[PDB]
């Protein structure tokens, strides 16, 4: 339902790579207003969460966001933003993901690293 | 407008301290589903961005999220979550914030540090 | 033994709290030169690693640094710096620590959060 | 001079890219003991500091580490470790760097992202 709230679309999934995009609307903007940094981060966390889910037996394990960090580089004002999440490390109890979030003009909006716990 | 989307309420503001709460609803949940880690981080980013705005001349300067990091500790399934943002460093071009996000039971859900750029 | 290299001294340690100091010498400086940010981080990581070791059965488990993040706030040019590590979360498989590093003048040099994995 | 302590060697520099390596000795180990995560981070921070220095006029400006974060992935017990720092963003007042640190066996030891302030001197 956060995916629904932000109108996210899964553009591509394969083992160790997830691409998720969303429209930059007023509902995800800050007051100034650009795309809220947090909304970008939430898109990124969604991407690597779904990636980790795709790599495990979900009847036995659950992927939980453990650590997230992010640098905000450029602003987004309109159109769409796209998160590309690529796995860096696929461990037994943790996955580490590199995420880049770009705008329509191919500009880096947010660059991010996410650590997902794999829990029983 | 992200604040309205997440149904946030500013519970308290003073120089260097911001408290913002929001309900844990399905629209901010992960599928499994607990509170989405991204939504929690967005709450934190909202709090320190508002804090920084309160500390600066809103007509000469603008606060932009520059870096955010967060550790997810406990899950939230319902009720309200509350972010408490305390300033660590009030510099000329950067503010650094410590933010703690707790659930109803006073459990630490998410702990976070945010660096806000102060721009002309 | 990085402890020796940097001339670290354990000033206090009790359950969930570690204080470690070290001199700001040329061997830990950047060229310019201030205290190297990395040396400061290494002091912090040392403090929380030790803390975690003190909290667990070291005949069965080992504490491994999993994630570290840090904000450099002020410079140090001389004297001693002191890292205070306080535990935020003492989990079964992870510990999360908050670490503050100050200079002689009680200024914040570096603020840090560290996640330590508890491994068999 | 933290460079000397750790016996770091600059293997390669060009605009936006720095490679620095160093031997895994007892003086940079943890007790247990593998390469200390802090020493690994310090190598990384050195790499992006040097990268930023190479991109700016060092007679007017100084590069200061502003924020660093890192994930420790695998351990290093011996031989050499190598930090490759590639620039992500070269702004006027900040640089953002990606750093990867590998061992001899091409294993990721530490992966790292660094924000460097460009300050007037």
């Amino acid at each position: 339902h956060l995916l629904e709230t932000f109108e996210m679309s899964i553009d591509h999934q394969e083992d160790g790579l997830v691409v998720i995009s969303m429209p930059v609307t007023d509902k995800v903007k800050q007051p100034f207003g650009y795309l809220h940094g947090g909304a970008s981060i939430a898109l990124g966390e969604t991407a690597c969460s779904l990636g980790s889910a795709n790599l495990i037996d979900t009847t036995k394990f659950i992927p939980l966001g453990l650590e997230m960090n992010a640098n905000h580089i450029h602003s987004a004002k309109d159109g769409r933003v796209t998160a590309t999440a690529e796995i860096i490390h696929r461990g037994k109890s943790t996955h580490v993901w590199d995420i880049k979030i770009k705008n329509d003009k191919e500009q880096l909006i947010t660059v991010m690293r996410g650590t997902v716990a794999i829990k029983p």
